[PDB]
């Protein structure tokens, strides 16, 4: 009998109704048990960590690797460094993991891991020797064709270093075993970039799709939220690519442009550096560049999607739950035939059905076409590919190779979502699919066929 | 004293009397030590596979993993399930698939393994307990980098598929293992067109030589028999190149193409579907585009060489023994220049002769130039070095990049056996080197100088 | 008490000395401890080796293997068969090549090794069976992933193979476990032009940045010193980049051209054929085409460079100390404006000292700009990334591949002197950073930076 | 070739070459010379930066040595020194002797030695143990039960060898023979403690019933004792069981001398042994009963024992090394001492060695002194450490008899192997006691070069 795994029984519920809510079962009965199969994980490594603080006294911690499955790629998911840290939350994780790390065509498995060590109040020193504590253990389950842990929360290029550095003292081995990793130690230019440049090149082969190859980025006008490395980054892509960026938010206010026009690059960095010493937007309009009251208005408390007017395409990446149902329907009486989510989860509910009846609505490209975060920002995902395949060969590609095929790895990602929802979900004739409903199925049933091939269900 | 393996001692044989009948062993007699030395296996596994059949009974089979030099390379070579199988016929093959193998230049061992374990009606759950005990045992012996199968007779996608899960299960590690893989699981895109297109790009660099790169498929007619899955890519490949693809041909008989013109794509497609379906040519020229009685002429029971008038190139690509020493002489009536082998020994002992003794009294481009199977058709085998190439970093190529790099391969292919009959069976000045002769020495002298400089012999 | 390491202890100081006459104690105290903890080899393995004579008598020699740091990759650098061989010696380079290696910006560690096994008068016979003697116990401690060794004074191409096959042999794996390697068995094109080529690309990626990018090699004298290969590919390569070869020299004496024109590639070929047949250059002036007095004229006993008038390039690729102080001088009032070392240890002190006080005192492109051979010279070691990059993928790749990578290399090995200079050396505005000072400083910052990243000091 | 100077090593490979020259072995078997130049290159050594962690969290640097010298016999067997002056040099030097004293012990345990030159000098339990940790993660790459079983030496006790086992079992996941000296209920062996001190009076009793053709033993013997530690405490008691006095105790600030007749008591070797526990000294102990009492004792400050004992029949110096030299030997000879040999690892200067030797030659029969080796003599403690594998291996803990059984067994057979050795070899003169110093050396040479030849090694 099991015990209880509340987070992880939700992450299981959601993903079996989607399936149902499809042809999938009517064309393949027989994938109930690939379900039954995938969602047992292949292995759980629970271990002890002991570790000592800057007074000397013993502490405990509890470390796991959810290692759940391997068909399409050695093991490859995040560690987690939080006191919330549980079994059941990990599974939650690993679980996901599989199908969103599936949905970009990469060679990569699926799980995840860490401990309930609280990295808060703990010095420099203290995370360290836990780190060594928590690598003496992990070093056994993992390696560069096995299992290739990274970061989470918690757990950043600090920490994947301490990590690095003692599976190399152990195991006698440079190799890609760890992502996220410094870029004199086998880290990967575009990294920073990634997930920012990833939505936009999405985007861009949504465009395409709908437009047959007519139109693309250039001319068109693209309201942005947020200002850290996702907000910035995809606003440079849109800028290089001939587009506009037209606003800018933070949590205290938007900054929009007055009219027609964009963010320049130059401007771009000022925004970055002022969010690096942790200055709000407001405190930066005061003086030039942005004291120009003919090119940008400041807006206080308020997010941009009703004060930008006519825009093309939307992109959230601020926070969660940062489009509402009234701002994904001004976005639809402002022309806005594009959208995708920079942040996890940043349209709620209401504005994700109000995107999906108006494509459903609305033949072709008179439709607002929409994709979730799962499959427009897995660009951070993707590079780590990149920064592994780089491992493989020991050498270091330009800014220039890593970029254009990160583009690629998100048209397989495109192109994923694209013929699942015309195969499991089939809209009428003229209508764009649902790249929400092909993209919560698509990592299953690539996973689900690999499994088959391989004899682990039958 | 030694046992009896007549397929491994008359295979042995052929070599020695190539090698025999050349300026090898007149320069190099020490490379007699060789011969010697890499005709005894490096390594041979036997081992027992017991395994369930549905009724509940247990079942004995033999297995084998023959791993006979790995100079080049690791071992490379494919797995044959049939009842036949034995030492002997895996030392033949594996002793063969050394020297074909390391002709083409990437970095290849050579071995053989199986089974005398019958597919022949068997449940598909009889094969994956077959396939899940004989990795069982061959998984210690084997690895990316040690020794990577194949198919072969008795094992294809399904056996390759329950070979690597269980090697997954066992070993713990995503890897190149295996080849032929699934393409969602490290499979290489080309794979189905990597026979076909690899003949072609042999051709392609045979004319470039030839007429010192002042002609190419642009502008030739092409006779092609078979009209499988080699014959249809060659066909494709021919055509995209701006050659005219004159014949298609299947067991029952022949479709040419009357007068000039060529099939198109849309047709090799139509003729590929009903291939598919099992139906044989002669059913679809009932109605359009075959009824077309200006563009084809169908022929019962005929091969096409007699029949498509004068033509430039020949392909080979249906049966053993469809061109026989009437149709060599026609084909060089009709001026034919190239003639490569898609299919397996596609042409017989009299047509080769008559090839060989049209080059040898004919300087220049008045020659017919015959290039052998095990030169003209590894592109199958090239494909399994660049499935291997991606396996590495986790990354899948483009179609684009695969086909390019088939090409380059298949000029190495070329070129082992073109410079290795200058060197070794040297043509009198302005005749052309012999490649069937270049190309059954290639391997060895490769080979042998590199068991050479690892201190192999000496 | 530690023991007396002359070689090493004075290699250290030389660093520890470089070190403090820079701003990075100052910036970066803290630092000094990454000195003391680097400069204890991570790991040595010491090991008896005993191997038999043609005689069939025990021989005893003492095998080493120096494994200094793994931080920017896993180990890398060559053996040395020497009798003068101790690990005094071999931790004294070993030392030098962590640093020397993180030049490149590849993952490579550092490392050296080596026997006091003397080549000098052994057969054939005795070097394979020592190498097999000596690998049998090195093979456990390197591979793939941990240790990549090479060749030094004792070991090339020759011994390579043989420590190759005894690997092979043990561990079941073909790898890229050494460099250096048979062009049959993972070898890699460019190697012969590695140094050569290394060179000149250096010195473009300097004028470059000299010039903001107007020139290049494009129109420029370039005086060249040597006659073997290292001349002779840096000579080539000035060509194929539209500048003039103005000399080749032996250590005999010079040929120079009159006024304007250059070497050509066939001349070049002409001095190649005639320097393998070991004759000198005086002896090819009877004939033409070097007997035309009009391009060419031979000045017996000199160098070339106060005879090559004006000159913009300047390229000692011989033998050592053959730029003194006076030709420095004399280079300067030339107009020479680069200078880069492919024969290591090429400028003298004192010449070295006159190219960098001439810099000092001339703001921009006015300054006669001085490359060292560690950088300048690192085409070799770049390569054997090359290399090793290849190996992982069991696919060679074109010349031209390797060519264009080897460029890129450069680049890095420039951009880490260049910056780092512009760090930790800072020049007076519009004056050039010291190369010399910055590839001796970027090295370790490199490497101490990492280590600190990952924890193998605090 | 360049060579190192390891000068302590070079000494002790020069003087073995003698003793096995000095005799009618290589006349009778002059392929072994050849074994010479094989056996004295060490098979393997592993040297290794380990870096460390102090009370105040800042980065501390130290040198990590394994010697793997010989391994025909066994697995690489011998200890892990701590202290400053520690380097290669050093360490094969101590290697090298461990190899023919593991030998001389009969159990399949080869040769070799490790440590490093931390110096547990002022510092915590914290700081050795993380010092154990990090100086482990490296070394449990070269080691295993059937590979390398290090041990304990100075700056390496019961306490560091725990801390070492249990980052091996960490990072290899296997609990095994992996070190000796192991405490009692996690593999380690009764009568470790006591098996150096017993193993010396043990091997000393048969050199006395071979002089005296049966006649005497321990049994009325006054015996002078070096050192206060476990094998000078062990020795001692062993000899107050077997009917001898023992007439002195020492540490480094001094010696504690019997009054008279009298012996030390089990009683008063329990106090002197809990007071070096808290590591207090002799000095320190004196002043109040039972060892004020003038009349049983004298403390004699900054003085070796030897001339203060008067005269002696044994003496076992267990001290520390090289406490011993002509002059000490001179007054042993003086004192009516016939039978010496060390607890303590190489307690005999080589001029001692050459006095007691020409002392033997010269005088027929019990008038000689006579001298056991090192490697023979306190190989006690050793055998021991074969038997604990033993233990780990049956995978039983064996009683305190059982393995005392064994340890008499091992002593005796080395005692005979040594005589019987030179007696065949460097053959006496008559009533002559044969020497134990070059049989004991020929006997060892010859079990590991000639399980070296069959091997492949030499040839």
């Amino acid at each position: 009998n099991l015990p209880h795994e509340p987070e992880f029984e939700q992450a299981y519920k959601e993903l079996a109704s989607t399936l149902e809510n499809s042809t999938l079962f009517q064309k393949n009965p027989e994938y109930r048990k690939a379900l039954a199969v995938v969602s047992v994980p292949e292995r759980v490594i629970q271990f002890r960590v002991v570790w000592e603080d800057d007074a000397g006294n013993v502490q405990v911690n509890r470390g796991f690797r959810v290692q759940f499955n391997s068909a399409l790629g050695p093991y490859k998911g995040g560690l987690r460094f939080h006191p919330s840290v549980n079994l059941s939350i990990l599974k939650f994780l690993g679980f996901e993991q599989i199908f969103k790390n599936a949905l970009t065509g990469l060679n990569m498995g699926g799980g995840k891991g860490g401990s309930d060590f609280d990295p808060k109040g703990k010095s420099d020193n203290e995370i360290r020797r836990f780190c060594v504590s928590f690598m003496t253990e992990l070093c056994k389950h993992i390696g560069a064709d096995t299992d290739v842990p990274a970061g989470d929360i918690g757990v950043t290029g600090r920490e994947v270093g301490f990590l690095f550095g003692q599976y190399r003292k152990i195991r006698n081995q440079w190799e890609g075993v760890l992502t996220g990793k410094g870029g004199s130690w086998g880290g990967s230019l575009i990294r920073p970039e990634a997930t920012g440049y990833g939505v936009v090149y999405y985007v861009e082969h949504m465009i395409a799709h709908a437009t047959n190859g007519q139109e693309s980025f250039k001319g068109k006008r693209v309201a942005i939220s947020g200002s850290g490395n996702v907000a910035q980054y995809a606003a440079l892509k849109v800028i290089e690519l001939g587009g506009s960026v037209v606003s800018l938010s933070d949590s205290q206010g938007s900054l929009i442009i007055n009219g027609e026009g964009s963010f320049t690059p130059e401007e771009i960095e000022l925004i970055a550096q002022t969010k690096v010493e942790r200055k709000q937007l407001a405190s930066i309009v005061g003086a030039a560049p942005f004291s120009d009251a003919n090119k940008f208005k400041y807006i206080a408390g308020a997010r941009p999607w009703v004060h930008v007017g006519k825009v093309d395409v939307a992109l959230p990446s601020a926070t969660q739950n940062e489009i509402s149902g009234e701002e994904a329907q001004v976005l639809i009486n402002a022309g806005c035939k594009f959208i995708a989510e920079g942040s996890n989860m940043g349209c709620t509910q209401e504005a994700i059905d109000t995107f999906e009846a108006h494509r459903t609505a609305n033949a072709g490209a008179a439709a607002i076409w929409y994709a979730p975060g799962k499959a427009a920002n897995a660009g951070g995902v993707a590079v780590s590919g990149l920064e592994m395949a780089q491992n493989s060969a020991r050498l270091s590609w330009t800014s220039e190779e890593v970029d254009a095929r990160l583009k690629d790895i998100m048209r397989d990602c495109f192109k994923n979502g694209l013929e699942t929802a015309q195969e499991y979900a089939t809209p009428a004739e003229g209508v764009l699919p649902s790249l929400v409903t092909g993209s919560n199925i698509a990592g299953f049933t690539k996973v689900a066929a690999a499994m088959k091939d391989q004899g682990d269900w039958w």
